[PDB]
């Protein structure tokens, strides 16, 4: 059975005093062996947070670039992420795709490079409100996923990928996908893997939901057949995050 | 008189081992009191490098965004840069403009925000080979500078700005600008500041040159009347960086 997976995307939020309070709450929570837990702080805090935080909790960069070093002022590399002792990265987040213009191919290139360095990847996909209204949800999701899958050449590589489906219109808007909306997307996503990725990957790959997940709505979403966890944004800065990590419990 | 200013832009280069060997040579060197020195490591190394390095050497983030917090996955804010104890940021670098498509206006919004947060800012401008060959150098530099100046409303803000002129065709190409080409742009920029910034900014603002600066070419550039220093890229990873910092001598 796929291990349940809850990541917390802090986005552009953090400071020594705020981080210390949040990490104190995280360290004191008790997470069962059945739940895999990840936080993603801003890049300037990654090294110190990884040093102090227990190793059962992942510490991810929120973005990285697609080569180990070079003339890319402002960018960090998977080698740099490994050098500071972190093992994960979020790639293709909608804010990077939309506000910063990162293309499908750029995300695919980043994912392939991160996997080549030994990282695990949360690879983000999703459709806008207008794309959904035009009944393009699957077309858009499958385009973004296919670009990434085209650079993943073996089934072993897919073991270090978690797919996050986040409808753009649910991100930070308070407007979560209904449990039926989420299950329906994740189901055709898993079917796409069954058809298009190496045998067996469909049954192992975690597909997590993101977009206005809170403690008030996380339990019904977690009971959905093809939902394997969450990418939590605004709520990952609050005490209720530890409650969202228990989403599968009664 | 304006203090000589030398910055090292590491770009996307850095690791605990490589950083340690670099900072040792840098922490052992001796610079005269009229030289201001700055390094700019990748964001993941900023905090620990700032903690261990003598305060007189600045440590700059290589980029930041234009508000203090929000839903901008992968970005960092002036407030975070200050929280980890750094007081500088490079904004508007050629690589952000020409690889990541940062517009003049986005750059100007960033500078205004970093300045309002109390940071000091290296603001980069410069023209392409095509632009230079169309005799568009001054028009391009002014367009870029003017977007920033529009958001800056005080000599006090301009006090914490260092302008880096970096011809795009000189960055990483081995084609440095001659002392004469550099001086010609720097003199024109200082003239533009006299009319387009509050009184006295032109006399104060450091205009530093960037683009294939090496220990082999820096002294002649440093002698030009309006060149106040250097933004150094590839050579800033090498021991000869400390020589470039001594270019006025
Ligand atoms: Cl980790
Ligand atoms: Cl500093
Ligand atoms: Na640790
Ligand atoms: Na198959
Ligand atoms: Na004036």
């Amino acid at each position: 059975s796929r291990k349940f997976f809850v990541g917390g995307n802090w986005k552009m939020n953090g400071s020594r005093d705020d981080n210390d309070k949040l990490l104190k709450l995280l360290s004191e929570a008790h997470f069962d062996d059945n739940t895999e837990v990840l936080i993603a702080p801003p890049s300037v805090f990654l090294h110190e947070i990884r040093k102090s935080l227990k190793k059962e909790i992942h510490v991810a960069a929120q973005n990285c670039y697609k080569v180990s070093k070079g003339a890319f002022t402002g960018e960090i590399s998977p080698a740099m992420i490994r050098d500071i002792g972190c093992d994960w990265v979020i790639l293709g987040h909608s804010e990077r795709r939309n506000i910063f213009g990162e293309s499908d191919e750029l995300i695919a290139e980043k994912v392939q490079h991160a996997l080549a360095e030994g990282l695990s990847v949360i690879a983000c996909i999703g459709e806008t409100l207008s794309e959904r209204e035009s009944n393009k949800t699957e077309e858009v999701c499958v385009r973004q996923l296919k670009a990434i899958a085209n650079k993943i050449k073996s089934a072993d590589e897919w073991k270090r990928v978690v797919v996050a489906y986040e409808p753009v219109w649910a991100i930070g808007t308070g407007k979560v996908a209904t449990p039926q909306q989420a299950q329906e997307v994740h189901n055709f996503l898993r079917k796409w893997f069954k058809t298009n990725a190496p045998n067996g990957v469909d049954e192992k790959i975690r597909i997590i939901y993101g977009g206005s997940v809170t403690a008030a709505n996380c339990k019904e979403l977690a009971q959905q057949h093809d939902v394997d966890g969450f990418l939590v944004g605004g709520a990952s800065l609050k005490p209720e995050f530890t409650e969202i990590c228990k989403a599968r419990q009664r």
